């Protein structure tokens, strides 16, 4: 029996109209064109021989307005340039006529956002990822994908929350919010960097367990319960994130009739082992589906 | 270590411009607007009391040109109507100015296509699915999602291959190609229908095993080999599809240096059990990634 839950991404049509190609010499990457501002990663100014330890402040001074080439596949003239954190704020004389209503937001661990993978300013694919506790994402990025944007949608408004910058040794990816800060303690330098541990997202495992109950799979549900405070103490010693309930989780509890503390106890015993049984066709706990995903995809509640 | 493989969907911007709302009385659903033709499922004409066993031929005669209301969120006047198989071919006086270069194709088991989920003619989300051997898909569809389209992209040309029609008891979904034929032996009637067995896609499991080798995971690779003919005989008695090699699979074999017959032997032993080990973080064989997905996402080869 299929759960009805898939990795669902937002429609990308609004964001594809904001994708441009930015070249600052020998390096090309993607940029976000909103109004008269083009955002792009700041290592576009970096020559290939200084990626390991670049001085962006000196490089920015070395740049002029005619040093950035912006193209849409239309060529955009740069009338101003500035750097905020690990991002470049290039000003252009033409405002994007297809600029959507948008905000800039920071995404937190356990939350899901949609990614538009682009190369040479041309959208290539879309996928959804969950920001992991170590502030990395398990995405699909290759050379030239920097500048690809991550976004969430609340109505007609697109909340941009991620710009791809680098890939780690473990194969995961990290980037920067549109305030210039890289997620976690990461730096936009081509060096090996210490990566924090990854943890199971408790609020997403609880949602995934609720989805099984909404699909008739409730063998793991027992009348025993574990409080949030006790579970969070247990989570700290078992590579699980501390659980914080939300209204979305409460809706799932109300509809199913199963308490959160019942599932918290279940996660503790399911962590020790599924014992040859399966939940939604899996033998491991899944934290890649948010409570809002289960609310939306299965019950049509947004 | 993350494999670098995610469920990747095509950009949906081109298809979102072709999505319309079709209402033929008390039922509303989605339609595909290409040139002066609007395609939509034919049970839009069905009153709610006859969904179990509808006479579409009589219903079509009962309809007029003014019986179909087509709206884009612009209202489209219907200047002609026809029925092909399980699909309606409505002619409108206005051609879609954003019609992309497109073809109509039939997707085969094991192949992957992108789906644009729509409700009331408004795109809501996108996801990618693999057509299963029983000619069903493990999608995320709800009431009103009929008319959502499935498509593949070869360059700038969009090959439409799926229109959502119904959901089965197992939670999977099936639809019709744009020639009017429902995939498999399914009928667009609100009754329980016999569903064929589902099988592991051998060509996709081979691709998934190759992706592990491309990520350093090759503990399952042994010098022993199993021929395609012998594997296909084994596949017939173990719920596996018969393997047919492709050029894409050959590229993966050439790059890795591991023969297909080596992995066919591995699948036979991995089917008996992973024996406590994991491949790409999984204890079961995965057939939801095509050889082209591994070729594109990991090696950038399209
Ligand atoms: C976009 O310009 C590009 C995107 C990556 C290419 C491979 N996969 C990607 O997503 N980003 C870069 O080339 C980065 C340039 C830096 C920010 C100046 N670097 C990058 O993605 O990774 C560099 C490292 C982190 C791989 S350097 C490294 C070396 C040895 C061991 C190790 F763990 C890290
Ligand atoms: C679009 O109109 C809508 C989409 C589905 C609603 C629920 N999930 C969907 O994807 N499709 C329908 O309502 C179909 C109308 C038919 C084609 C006239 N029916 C449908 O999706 O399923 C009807 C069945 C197959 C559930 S009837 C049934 C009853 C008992 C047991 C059983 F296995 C099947």
């Amino acid at each position: 029996h299929h759960s009805g839950l898939v990795k669902m991404s937002h429609p990308s049509g609004d964001v594809e109209a904001c994708m441009v190609q930015v070249t600052c010499g020998s390096m090309t990457l993607n940029g976000l064109w909103l109004d008269n501002t083009v955002w792009c990663p700041r290592h576009v100014m970096c020559p290939a021989d200084q990626l390991s330890d670049p001085n962006y402040d000196a490089l920015l001074i070395s740049m002029t307005n005619h040093s950035f080439s912006v193209q849409k596949h239309a060529n955009l003239r740069v009338v101003g340039h500035a750097m905020q954190g690990t991002l470049l704020k290039l000003t252009v004389d033409v405002a994007n006529p297809s600029t959507p209503a948008y905000t800039f937001t920071t995404v937190k661990p356990g939350a899901a956002f949609s990614v538009l993978a682009c190369y040479n300013g041309r959208p290539t694919g879309t996928f959804t990822v969950v920001m992991r506790p170590n502030y990395t994402i398990k995405g699909s990025f290759l050379c030239g994908s920097c500048g690809s944007v991550g976004y969430t949608k609340e109505g007609s408004v697109i909340n941009f929350c991620y710009m791809h910058q680098m890939e780690l040794a473990n194969g995961t990816h990290t980037g920067s919010a549109f305030d210039g800060t890289m997620y976690g303690a990461f730096m936009d330098k081509q060096v090996h960097q210490v990566q924090l541990t990854d943890k199971y997202c408790s609020v997403n495992v609880v949602a995934w367990l609720y989805a099984a109950i909404l699909n008739g799979c409730a063998w793991f549900v027992k009348p025993n319960r574990t409080s949030v405070v006790s579970f969070n103490e247990w989570a700290l010693a078992n590579q699980f994130t501390e659980f914080v309930g939300t209204q979305s989780v409460d809706m799932l509890a109300v509809k199913t009739g199963v308490a959160i503390e019942q599932l918290l106890y279940a996660i503790q015993q399911l962590y020790t082992g599924f014992q040859g049984k399966q939940i939604l066709g899996s033998t491991m706990l899944e934290d890649e589906f948010t409570p809002e995903d289960v609310n939306m995809q299965i019950m049509g509640v947004v």
